[PDB]
């Protein structure tokens, strides 16, 4: 239950993300209690949009475990997912979703279209924000 | 246009056979495709291996940019949420799409993001080609 410290490094992440000039928001994969994954946006070192952090370590946790999904698994960022992570999260079956601040601008989980509340959402994690 | 869905249906029948869903696309700039794929999730063990996802970043990787202004994108199949996020952040100048997805679409089904605040960029969107091969095909 060391929630802090999946948080402290996934703000880790998230400041050596914004050093490297991308946007600073980090996170980290965790399975039973333990880290797996952890990364920050990538999108401009891989000439990649879909580079965010919550990707990067829902794909390296995959490639770690050697699955399609993460049944089971909980994703902590810094920041509220947007909707394409938000859409992504809910396709590799995420358990639990801990977040820290609302996203206005692009959020899709609180904020914005809210993806894990419409129909066309057909798995949702549980929710932890703030 | 014709040409580019027929790629699209070519890569959509193989991502099939691969016991994919069958789902394909290609990117195309001035006027020439520089990308084709069809779905791959299931293959790279990644859930973000959608066919329009797989052709952005083709497309990108050859093209050294992060972004890809002024291409246009055809898929078999009505977007999804992912998708349709990502292909906001890609800049795609004109989507083109051939049947309707109301189960987990994002264009003109479900929370139509090109229509959403939290969009801060809309293709034009074109829907219809070639629906009944696309649809044909799952
Ligand atoms: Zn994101
Ligand atoms: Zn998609």
């Amino acid at each position: 239950a060391e929630r802090t410290h999946f948080m402290e490094l996934a703000l880790v992440e998230a400041r050596s993300a914004g050093e490297r000039d991308e946007v600073p928001i980090g996170a980290v994969l965790v399975l039973d209690g333990r880290v797996i994954a952890r990364s920050g946006n990538r999108t401009r070192e891989l000439n990649d949009v879909t580079a965010h952090a919550e990707i990067a370590v829902i794909r390296m946790a995959c490639e770690a475990l050697g699955q399609e999904r993460l049944p089971g698994a909980d994703l902590y960022v810094t920041l509220e997912p947007c909707t394409m992570c938000a859409a992504a999260i809910s396709f590799a079956r995420i358990r639990r979703l801990y977040y820290g601040a609302q996203d206005p601008k692009g959020g899709a989980v609180e904020s914005g279209v809210r993806f894990f509340s419409q129909p066309t959402c057909h798995h949702a994690p549980d929710v932890y924000s703030g």
